[PDB]
């Protein structure tokens, strides 16, 4: 009759945004409907997740409340990304080994979601985009809504977080030991993982839902600020008859292009597709844009905390703001999603 | 009743393969049907292409047969990628500029469609993929099978051509004068549409074809001996802790596995998409992989004497062996494609 | 029965993407409806400007097509802003004296709308906003579509093009000798012209229009690329507790907060009126925000070709798009709007 | 019907006027109507406020007379604009750290209404306009008079009092904990809260007041004496080509253009707005200026005793006479107002 998915884009720091909004809209449904204990993850039928998004997706499916994962949010934050190697971000530096470490990003999931929990003990149906570097495919973690699922039965919620989460340059590649491959982000294939999430609903989660067709299927894209990458006018018109020193600034130029354009195509097809069946409501996205002043200083990995201030009052605002007018927002959590009882 | 699409990827010269099937395809039928003159293009109701893909797929359907294509393919790949140019790609010659030039490139494709013609001239429906470098966002040039479409109208073909197959380190980027925009190789995006041309027929071609479903809609994807790109196991396993000089090569590595994952993903959402609608011989997808002693000399810009042998001898060697085989090949050219004509 | 404003907002040189806008609309109109020397003036019943804006206002009230304008706009672009006065904006350049002379402004407003013509010698109703620095008040500048009005009668158009065009820190408070009053730039009271242009077809426009409401007014809000200023997290959360030298820089930040502030504030009014009375779609806006890289390239008086082409391009690109989508910005240009006969 | 609206303008110690008049008029009603106990803010339906009339809104809102606030106005004026910090004004000084410091503010308003009241705890509707630096947007903090409003509910009064009296110069920006928000001066949006207050009832108070019209909405604006800023025609004379030490000496003149300009205008479509429906009697406005050598010692931050006899006295003074001929302003209580209740 209806299906509600949770989708969440990959930003890294910016996900403070998103775990504030989810916080935020958790506090406003207690408040307003006089309830208690009330947790984000029980009102969607699906949490799709990546990079960053993909770890709060793995809390919110097992249990936890959005705001128990943001209150971890805010401690980890610093200690995933400390000012020592923020500063150090050079080119000497990023040339010899990845900045930071993945053993604070380990530490952090590890008492944020557990560290033995695999995808079969899970009640909420979730999914963990990913990149196989050792076989070049794309690799999704999920949970076993399929049936005759026998691959991810078995892994561990914390070795799906680690490996969406292993920016190829911001971390090392996730090693995971049941598989012997190594992974990297989601976000190479699908930052925004929102029309990948309605493809699982129609062909995969069929034994759940026999008759799921796109006009059942609502979705809650909230983004990480999503910044709209392009190169400089002044770049393009001054150095388009150059090549990587000057065009292409190393391999920089490339795959934030290669990002940005693969990310706004997924977006492109989820909303062409939406309009031919005049449902585009059924569509929810909650995110905004960095301001110029501010997007210098609203970066993927900066824990500094005036701007950590920033993306909690930007999700709070945008929380309270989009609850007013957006009705198709307050009609996810109308109603709890069924559990998921696997097969 | 019946929808008929030509998927063409990208692969610079490996593009030979495709024209050299589809050149002996269309020999094929006419030494069977017993006709004179015919053309690959006249039996597709959309042709879609990407790249090198781009150029054939808006060759075909300005009227030029394959056979054409083929022979301009061979005199002019000898000049688009010159031996001098292609011996000189040292690391000091791409950071200062981009290998190749863009002017014999120009040159091939004016000689074989023209200077002139629009897409509004066209009889046949085309999709043309590109990045849009100004903007980030993937531009999608076509001809106006929906009626709405008030922008590709004016634009030449060869403006289309050069955009979509200006590889971002192989070319420079291609500057569209009626557009002040500059545009970067589609293969960054869509470089196997296939599951996007589905898309185009199910949203923007619902004029000429109202009642359009998948399960009405057969698809002829011709590869360009496309490899299966991956991170060495030697690699990421002793040089998993390191950065650019080690892992992710510079930057290629981190561009390459994106292109091949975005292209494994689209190619996974048409076959999982097609598995669970129960039809899968719709998708008839004519692409192999060249063998690992051969790969190392069948190179995306390698022409030489031999590869110009190599790729025609695949061409030719696949044409009548799926030919034979695969039934539903021989069903796409059982009845010519009806004319576009734009609204 | 129905009313159609066309409201132009100020960005100095960014007022190139309003009329390249505004060109090719005009284009598209040519095009589809397959006439010739089409005006975009005559299907608007009033045409509010403000800084730019108001200069494109005037000329598109004597008669004058968009694309007129636009080529005037580029050759003067270079000689209005030159580059030599562009390089030096240091702080002794601008306590010392106003950066950019303002008589090539006078010759570029010459050029085009005359020098001679009054604001009784205009067949369509204009609104040009403009801040009276001699009285402290807003001066708006009007044609005499209020039969009561004896102010502004017997004043060149030249003149108030130059006077709502007097940026304060940019080009000097332009002296109208009719009127003995110093004026400055309009954008210091209503930079958004779009909610006061409602407010004159009610109050002021009783004439022409016996029964006027907001639900019978259709308002065209062409953006001219506004940034969304706001003070970065990293300023504000260090640097709150000193003054103007750190926080409020001299008095930039004062003044962009307030003229922000209060464009936003007009927009919003403008929203919630429309939103009570469910005629959200008659307000058409057509802007867009600048990327971030690019933010630092297309400032307020930047004229290099780089930057011309972006803001060419974008609107190149926006009025295609727009036209296919929004159907009520089609609906504009359905019909054009009876002429203004003074009274 | 009838809707009565409090309206107060912003300028610091010159709203010893504000609260003066209203407790002049508080006791003529008790003197002549023979009662006691009369609380000026129960014969208003909303109360709009802004910077020190901001704080009296909220304080008025709050329950309490406006004799209690006149009282405590007296007191705390000379701490809250200390003579030794007024007086030590200079350029060196401003440019390091605002004047003034922001606790005695604080002191002040938590003596008047306390320190832990909220916006859903008041009995009577109140606007408190402010400026959103870190957005840069209005943000204006409202009782809940819409149910869907979910942001300002559990937000202290003491913090919106704080925000809006963040004169930008005077005041060190208010850092809203529940928020994560840097606030500003309201005064840069709207100094003059008239011409918002009828539309709020008009769209935000639709569900006490259905049919809601400007024709059953009276407005009681009490002025701060206003003064009607404008540039020195000598200066505008001798200095027009001149900038930022001459002309507009700093960023000081600029502002002040702005703000006054942008008061002037909201003044200005209220005024025209009630012409347009013969209803001008329904806005009265109780304000006059401060005679020229007067005013050179009446400043916005001036707390001497010689000052605030003046304002005390003028506030005696108007309110007497106003009453005796304004018949108007003698129908305002003439019935109390009826409570505001949260739905
Ligand atoms: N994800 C997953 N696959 C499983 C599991 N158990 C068995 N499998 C099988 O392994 C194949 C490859 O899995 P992958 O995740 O490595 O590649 C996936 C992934 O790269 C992509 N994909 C999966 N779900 C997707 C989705 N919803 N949208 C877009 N792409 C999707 O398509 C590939 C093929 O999916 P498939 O369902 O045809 O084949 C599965 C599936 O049949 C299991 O527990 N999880
Ligand atoms: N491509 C194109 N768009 C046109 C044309 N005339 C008007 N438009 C409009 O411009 C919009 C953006 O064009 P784009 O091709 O640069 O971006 C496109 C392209 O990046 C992508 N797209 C389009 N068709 C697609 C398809 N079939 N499959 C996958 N992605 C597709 O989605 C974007 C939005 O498509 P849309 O149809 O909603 O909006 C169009 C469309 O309404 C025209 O001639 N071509
Ligand atoms: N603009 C204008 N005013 C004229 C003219 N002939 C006589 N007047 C009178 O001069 C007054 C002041 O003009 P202004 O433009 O300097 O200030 C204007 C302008 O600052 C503002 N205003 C006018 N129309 C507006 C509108 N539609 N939206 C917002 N603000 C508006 O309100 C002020 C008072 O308008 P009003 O119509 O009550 O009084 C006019 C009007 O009665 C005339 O030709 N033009
Ligand atoms: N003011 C307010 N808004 C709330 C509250 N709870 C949710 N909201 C929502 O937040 C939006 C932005 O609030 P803001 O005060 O920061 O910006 C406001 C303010 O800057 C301005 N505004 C609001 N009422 C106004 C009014 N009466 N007159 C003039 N401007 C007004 O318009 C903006 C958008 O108002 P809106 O009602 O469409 O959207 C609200 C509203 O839907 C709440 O408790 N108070």
């Amino acid at each position: 009759s209806e299906i509600k998915i949770l989708s969440l884009n990959g930003g890294g720091v910016r996900g403070l945004f998103t775990i504030t909004l989810l916080a935020e809209l958790e506090s406003i449904i207690e408040k307003r409907e006089k309830c208690e204990n009330v947790k984000i993850g029980d009102y969607f039928d699906l949490i799709t997740g990546t990079a960053i998004g993909g770890i709060l997706a793995l809390g919110l499916a097992s249990g936890k409340s959005a705001r128990e994962l943001k209150e971890a949010f805010e401690i980890n934050a610093t200690k995933i990304f400390p000012l020592k190697r923020f500063k150090n971000k050079q080119w000497w530096n990023l040339l010899r080994r990845s900045i930071y470490e993945s053993e604070p990003l380990y530490d952090a999931v590890k008492s944020m979601i557990g560290e033995t929990i695999k995808f079969e003990d899970l009640n909420r149906r979730v999914m963990i985009t990913s990149v196989n570097l050792s076989t070049g495919k794309p690799k999704f973690f999920k949970t076993p809504h399929n049936p005759m699922f026998t691959m991810d039965r078995e892994i561990r919620l914390i070795d799906a977080a680690m490996a969406t989460s292993a920016a190829p340059t911001y971390f090392k590649p996730h090693y995971i030991e049941k598989l012997e491959n190594y992974f990297a982000d989601g976000g190479l294939v699908a930052n925004n993982p929102s029309y990948i999430g309605i493809r699982e609903v129609l062909i995969d989660m069929k034994n759940d839902f026999p008759d799921a067709k796109p006009e059942n299927i609502k979705v809650l894209n909230i983004g990480t600020l999503s910044e709209d990458y392009c190169i400089s006018p002044e770049t393009l018109s001054k150095n388009s008859g150059k090549g990587y020193l000057s065009l292409w600034n190393m391999g920089e130029r490339i795959v934030l292009s290669t990002m940005t354009a693969n990310q706004h195509l997924q977006r492109f097809m989820l909303l062409r597709e939406f309009e031919a069946l005049k449902i585009e409501k059924n569509y929810v996205e909650i995110d905004e844009t960095i301001p110029n002043e501010a997007a210098a200083e609203i970066t993927l990995d900066n824990a500094s905390e005036g701007c950590l201030k920033a993306l909690r009052g930007s999700g709070k605002k945008l929380a309270a703001e989009r609850y007013t007018k957006n009705e198709e927002l307050r009609n996810f959590f109308l109603k709890k999603a069924e559990p998921f009882v696997p097969y």
